[PDB]
């Protein structure tokens, strides 16, 4: 039901029909879809299919296939004479779009946004059917991609004379020197005349705080009359003098709305808004990164797009929760490995104050890892002349279209600081690489012309291998205001890059790739396939090309010229289950094989691994950290020489005293005391390393503290002390400041992260359930199967435990805990009410939580 009550751009997610089938031909309006599934977008049709060992480990053993989406809807007669378009933020992949039986075009890339005009084929005042065919033919990805319309879809309805799609670009070239006073904004606006008569228009533009009223504007302008021929467009340039704009920053992410009205006479024809923030950056070859004139270390993570048990679905609350968990770790930046983010993530980062390195491509013109259906099939092909897809430039290759489409979408987003043009473009491919520098220069030229305001970059793993191609490409980046990302350099190679390429501004575009499970303590070693399909939680386990967390951070924190780090990864993701990876078919190890990653600091369910608190101790200057591993039950610890257990403390404290309290005692005994040394770089960054007589001989391991404690039932506890040898007040210190021997599992403890959510059929409530003993201590290895009974105005949409080899259905109402924890994800309906969730487990006390849902005004 499409009419004039809708906003100019309106949500089009509701009430689609879906069918998985590679034989059906369902483009015609009269096709009978009465037996098809009924779904709301966003939607992922891989995540509900069964695991199969004849699929590929790298994409989580889940199939893709051909999916059809249909939606029949009325276009009211009050929209006659208006322009109508449908906008896709992402469809994975190989979309074909028909409207009322007429093929509109196609779009290969699964991660870039695109649109189609519907006006030409619309039945105004009648029934209409839009149809999307999706062909995710495997193999197409080095990770789990998902399949389908996994991001939001909207409708755009405008007057015949209107601002174009993504039609306003904003530059503040003098912001760094004008800051504090009047700031010049240079705007360019595309105005299209899609009528059959000449138009003469003016623009009224207004900049006012986001969510505020226009009378709080900090600047306005009205332009002179502009003539636009019928069926043509014009670019209208204008200048706004913004009166003392608030800067956008990590701490204070102030946002503005920039509103453009197209006027004919005194009547508004079209109103187009774009979100904006005032900020400037710099990358210096010697001193690194700065935001708004102040030095900032990029403390970043790489993040794949999926949302755990939800699959690829770009649910806004799921994405927001990820960012919130990362911020709590001290993360201030995200690299969207290796593809454009959902706009929802860009929205969140604009609002939260998180810097985004938005990467556009993984491979370029050569497919990777035998994935013959990946984007390397399409990167260099032309766009057919009858393909009416819209979003970016269509005059060269798909790569240019997809790159400019992404830049057009996000060019005004203050959170985005760099455009990353590729990742390890020469890794895992066949043929010569001699043409790759020329491809790189072409991408750099396109980017610089599409957006002069931000550096372009890439993530190159051949700089450490001294490939001449990397020298050429890095110089070409540098010659165009770009910044060079090196993948998996160590301290010595950072120094070699600085010596060999003194003109480059560099950063660690991908680092670490430590591999750990959550809650595994009976060995401190890893880096390879184990006997239990899990990996140690100690930070001693990494892939051969990577480095443990303390090593990759130690090498970055010391060097002001390494602007920052993008740790692989912030969250575990589906697929790439290294060291159980497989780029071909077949189970890796005994089935069920590990099907999600072990790289994440946080698991797929949002539950942090122990190294989360090492990073928090290093990165979060707004909280204190005091965290002990391992959990202190005899059957989970590792007994080495002398039956001693290695005890690790992550903390930002200056000094720690370790204690032991035997079970049944209330009196603790001092067992150790260690003090950090404070280091300061030339730029003023600080960090702590242990330099005591029993320090580790491997320097980077001294960014934390280790004791060897004999096993005995009781409690290990730690006290934090500051530089003055005074006790640190409890406050809001995070982590396990003590570990203690538990009893047997007795009860469940369920808690919803948000007790009230929006009744829009989108918002989510995340319910963590712990298996604990009778005194509330989590049983560290508990794997009890927990069943969720969801009643009321909501639906269970996912269950998760983060365990890589668990093939139980994400859509079941039950799942085993892993390392004491399990997750349920409930979604609201479109009616306000109450959701009651009861978590049950055999032999244990149940736990019930209640969640209110609130109607949309
Ligand atoms: O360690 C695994 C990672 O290795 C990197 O070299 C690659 O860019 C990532 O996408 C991921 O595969
Ligand atoms: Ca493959
Ligand atoms: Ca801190």
């Amino acid at each position: 039901a499409v009419d004039s009550k809708q906003n100019r751009t309106s949500d089009f997610d509701a009430n689609w029909k879906f069918m998985l089938s590679d034989s059906v031909q369902a483009q015609d309006p009269a096709f009978d879809d009465s037996a098809w599934q009924q779904v709301d977008l966003p939607h992922d049709y891989s995540i509900t299919q069964k695991y199969s060992q004849s699929n590929e480990a790298e994409s989580a053993y889940l199939p893709g296939g051909t999916g059809w989406y249909r939606k029949s809807f009325t276009i009211d007669r009050d929209l006659a004479g208006k322009r109508i378009a449908i906008n896709f933020d992402g469809v994975y992949m190989n979309a074909t779009v028909w409207f009322n039986g007429v093929k509109l075009g196609t779009h290969p890339y699964g991660y870039s946004p695109f649109s189609f005009d519907l006006t030409g084929n619309a039945k105004f005042g009648g029934e209409n059917t839009i149809v999307v065919k999706v062909e995710n033919r495997l193999p197409s990805s080095r990770w789990y991609s998902g399949s389908g319309i996994y991001r939001d879809v909207t409708l755009t309805v405008t007057d015949g004379v209107h601002v174009g799609n993504n039609g306003v670009a904003i530059k503040t070239p003098s912001l760094a020197t004008q800051n504090g006073g009047d700031v010049t904004m240079n705007l360019t606006t595309k105005v299209a005349n899609d009528t059959e008569a000449a138009a003469n228009i003016t623009l009224k533009q207004t900049v006012f705080p986001k969510g505020g009223k226009t009378d709080a504007a900090i600047g306005t302008v009205t332009t002179a009359s502009k003539s636009i021929a019928a069926g043509a467009s014009a670019d209208v340039t204008s200048t706004i003098t913004a009166a003392s704009p608030k800067l956008w920053s990590i701490k204070n992410p102030n946002l503005y709305t920039v509103r453009t009205e197209v006027l004919n006479g005194g009547k508004v024809l079209d109103t187009y808004d774009t979100e904006y923030g005032f900020r400037w950056t710099g990358f210096d070859a010697t001193s690194g990164f700065s935001l708004n004139g102040e030095k900032v270390k990029l403390k970043g993570v790489s993040m794949h797009h999926d949302q755990g048990s939800l699959g690829a679905v770009a649910n806004r609350r799921a994405i927001e929760r990820q960012v919130e968990i990362l911020q709590k770790m001290g993360v201030n930046s995200i690299r969207t490995t290796h593809n454009p983010a959902a706009k929802a993530l860009i929205d969140v980062c604009n609002e939260k104050g998180v810097l985004v390195v938005e990467e556009v491509f993984d491979m370029w013109n050569r497919s990777k890892n035998g994935n013959t259906e990946d984007y390397g099939k399409w990167f260099g092909q032309a766009i057919a002349g009858d393909n009416a897809v819209l979003g970016g430039d269509k005059d060269e290759t798909w790569a240019k279209f997809d790159l400019t489409s992404t830049i057009n979408r996000d060019r005004n987003a203050p959170s985005v600081i760099m455009w990353s043009l590729g990742n390890e473009m020469m890794e895992g491919i066949s043929g010569s690489v001699s043409g790759f520098p020329a491809t790189s220069a072409k991408l750099v030229a396109w980017t610089k012309a599409a957006d002069s305001t931000r550096p372009m970059t890439y993530g190159d793993n051949k700089i450490k291998a001294n490939w001449n191609e990397s020298n050429t490409m890095g110089d070409n980046l540098t010659a165009n205001g770009g910044v060079v990302g090196t993948n998996y350099s160590d301290g010595a190679n950072y120094d070699k890059i600085r010596t060999t390429h003194p003109s480059w501004a560099i950063y660690g575009s991908e680092t670490a790739s430590a591999i750990n499970s959550r809650g595994i303590y009976n060995r401190t070693t890893g880096g390879a396939q184990s006997s239990d399909k899990q990996l140690t939680s100690y930070d001693n386990s990494a892939v051969g090309w990577g480095a443990v967390a303390s090593s990759a951070w130690y090498d970055v924190v010391q060097r002001d010229f390494v602007a920052g780090t993008y740790v692989w990864t912030g969250f575990d993701y589906l697929g790439e289950p290294t060291p159980w990876n497989g780029t071909g078919s077949g189970a890796v190890g005994s089935w069920p094989s590990p099907k999600n990653s072990y790289f994440g600091i946080v698991d797929t369910a949002g539950f942090p691994k122990d190294t989360y608190y090492f990073y928090q101790s290093q990165w979060n200057d707004d909280v204190h950290t005091l965290h002990i591993l391992p959990a202190w039950n005899e059957n989970v610890v590792a007994k080495g020489s002398g039956n001693n257990v290695p005890v690790v403390v992550y903390t930002d404290a200056a000094k720690v005293k370790l204690y032991f309290t035997p079970k049944g005692s209330t009196e603790k005994r001092l067992i150790g005391e260690k003090s950090f040394t404070k280091k300061t770089t030339a730029a003023g960054y600080t960090y702590q390393v242990y330099e005591g007589s029993d320090k580790d001989s491997t320097a980077h391991k001294n960014m934390y503290l280790t004791w060897n404690v004999p096993w005995a039932e009781g409690t290990i506890s730690a006290e934090a002390y500051d530089e003055n040898n005074r006790l640190i007040p409890e406050g809001s210190t995070e982590g396990n400041a003590s570990v203690t021997t538990t009893g047997k599992a007795a009860k469940l403890k369920a808690d919803a992260d948000r007790k009230t959510i929006t009744a829009d059929g989108k918002d989510l409530s995340y319910i963590e359930v712990d298996v604990t003993d009778a005194n509330g201590h989590i049983v560290p290895d508990a794997a009890n199967r927990v069943t969720f009974d969801v009643k009321g105005a909501g639906k269970l949409v996912g269950v998760d435990n983060g365990s890589s080899p668990d093939h139980d259905s994400y859509q079941a109402d039950n799942r085993k805990a892993f390392s004491g924890k399990v997750l349920a994800i409930v979604q609201s309906t479109k009616e306000a009410g109450e959701i009651t969730v009861t978590a049950k487990a055999d032999g244990l006390q149940s736990s019930t939580v209640k969640i209110a849902t609130t109607a949309v005004p």
